[PDB]
């Protein structure tokens, strides 16, 4: 039970007794709980709570999640949050400010990369997704995000002078494929693949799943998507796509290179049919009432634009990993992601005969 | 019909295009249309729209409203946008970015000063600022604004360094009322006077309503609160107070000072009564099912608060205006409008015996 700096202790105290309403706002500080729920140096984040010994006056939380940024964009993000709290898409806001913001706790774990496979779990999933993608939101919807985070990651890339011997030659191998052409065969690809531009998740990751608490038994209505930082309008194939490739990758191997990477666990094409008959009717209301021919045509090149668009969940993630050894301060084995990335690339690319 | 510059014209092109769906997206630069609604050196706005002669594609608007900012504040006031937005209380959000926002266009006309008294304009301004002051908004709840403000204007206030005669002048006059002990004293008056803490509009007056184009012989339902960017959690009397004010000011006078007053044309006690009858059903739900007597006391008790807070309205807004004089670029008498406010900040203090 981790107790934060007496620094962040009084900072957090006066933050909920001035954004919250009600037993909050007549709180002492001898009162007031706070515990590290996860540390880092980004996006700390901490429970908050009153005394149970304090009744609530009204309708104010008793318990809130602070969220710490530590060390346009913000505008973005805090507009989106806004938006999705307000729709009953994320947790409510109850309090924004220059160094974080006061959300609601969602009693949950997260989901584990095994639990992604269960079948009602991808259903709701599919769902949830498909729910997503209908939200209009004020953002630019030009979906210039997929290619054009590509190419600056590619530049980016190109140019690392790495001085660790390992890293070098991590390095030298995976720019011996030729990557601007690489990309440009992917773009090419791509363009012949029709997808509609929606607002896209682009994180739909086990890590980014809440499971809620009293729900586990419960067939419906028992996850939460959260974590959309990284969302913006895109290509709804690379959602998908990238969802899909999840299902490879587990982040919580407690050794080095701290992931799991195992290519037999890609959805298998019925797992992926089960998936998309959920989204399918989520996504485009009377879709059921089609004919069994209708659905299945829809069905088969929804199956080959997923696939297409998961080779760039393999490149994107690929260069940004490549970025994030040369500039993170975060322990993770990156470069071997980057290859185990890469390696599902070309390994894809041979299934799919492209 | 006033065209914006060719760069304005070619900039707003872009942001319709590529943030508004369906006909927008691929519209052509010589079929867009633009005009200059409101012109100056901040918050410019303009009308864009489709051709007459293009279709639209499904439920995009057919035109919509360009504001350009000009020459922390920008995330609060972005999330409050968009909030009141998703709550239909404001006009709708459909992009957002660095140097603007595309609204919702909304035809109408602003009221005049004259139709404030009108009994069903002032019982619907009642209901919607009622509507407002129930608003739970992710901003701090601590009612330091008022004093905050009061504060921070007078301190600048004190320093002014005129070059200019008749502004020396006028401000040796101001400041002869010992304003440190003023502001001190109307402190006191006012922390002797219940008020509940409330999101408040702040700028209540004729110039941020509009009259809803073919509502305007509807009984209810024909006005729209907008311009909401100073709003703050603040004593709820201040809003009531600020917009009585607002009755005795006219900001279209086309002659130097460029407003009047009218000290008369403050509502009298049969008029503010008829006002919070409006207010109170429409911010106390089952206040109709009290007894009269109870109401009765409900009213005298907020009629009383209303009007002593009515005293902060002119000594925040003269002290404001003499701020103004100093750093505006913008055309008004400013000093002559301070001097106003404070003469009826004097006149109202005598008829409360305070
Ligand atoms: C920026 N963005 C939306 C993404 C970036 C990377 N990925 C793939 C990915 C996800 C998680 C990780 C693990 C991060 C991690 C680092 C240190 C300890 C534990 C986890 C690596 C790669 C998906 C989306
Ligand atoms: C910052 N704030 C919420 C306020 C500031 C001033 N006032 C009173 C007020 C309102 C309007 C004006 C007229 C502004 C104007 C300036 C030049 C041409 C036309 C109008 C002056 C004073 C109310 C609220």
């Amino acid at each position: 039970d981790e107790q934060p700096e007496p620094r962040t202790r009084r900072r957090a105290y006066l933050w909920c007794k001035e954004f919250l309403p009600g037993a909050w706002r007549g709180l002492r500080e001898d009162e007031f709980h706070i515990s590290v729920i996860r540390g880092g140096l980004s996006n700390m984040l901490f429970q908050c709570s009153l005394p149970d010994t304090t009744a609530t006056l009204g309708d104010e939380p008793r318990k809130v999640l602070l969220r710490l940024y530590g060390a346009e964009a913000m505008v973005l993000e805090s507009v989106m949050f806004a938006i999705l709290a307000e729709r009953s898409l994320g947790p409510k806001l109850y309090g924004i400010f220059p160094q974080g913001r006061l959300e609601q706790f969602i009693p949950s774990r997260r989901l584990d990369t095994e639990e992604l496979s269960l079948p009602d779990i991808s259903a709701e999933i599919a769902e949830k997704m498909a729910t997503f993608h209908g939200m209009k939101m004020p953002f630019n919807k030009e979906p210039k995000w997929l290619f054009g985070t590509m190419e600056k990651y590619l530049k980016e890339v190109l140019r690392i002078k790495f001085t660790e011997e390992s890293r070098i030659k991590k390095l030298h191998k995976l720019l011996s494929y030729n990557l601007p052409l690489e990309l440009e065969n992917l773009r090419s690809l791509l363009e012949s693949t029709p997808s509609p531009v929606v607002f896209c998740h682009n994180d739909c990751q086990e890590g980014n799943i809440l499971l809620l608490e009293g729900r586990e038994n419960s067939e419906k209505q028992k996850l939460m998507l959260i974590d959309f930082e990284y969302s913006s309008y895109n290509y709804r194939g690379f959602d998908i796509g990238n969802h899909f490739c999840e299902w490879m990758y587990d982040y919580s191997y407690e050794k080095y290179p701290f992931f799991r990477a195992n290519i037999r666990k890609y959805p298998t094409k019925k797992q992926q049919l089960h998936f998309i008959s959920s989204y399918l009717p989520a996504f485009q209301n009377d879709f059921e009432n089609l004919s069994t021919e209708e659905k299945s045509i829809i069905k088969e090149e929804m199956l080959l634009e997923v696939n297409r668009f998961a080779l760039a969940s393999h490149f994107l993630w690929g260069l940004w990993s490549i970025v994030q050894a040369k500039i993170s301060s975060i322990e993770f084995g990156y470069m071997d992601y980057a290859q185990a990335r890469f390696d599902a690339y070309f390994h894809q690319k041979r299934k799919l005969g492209v």
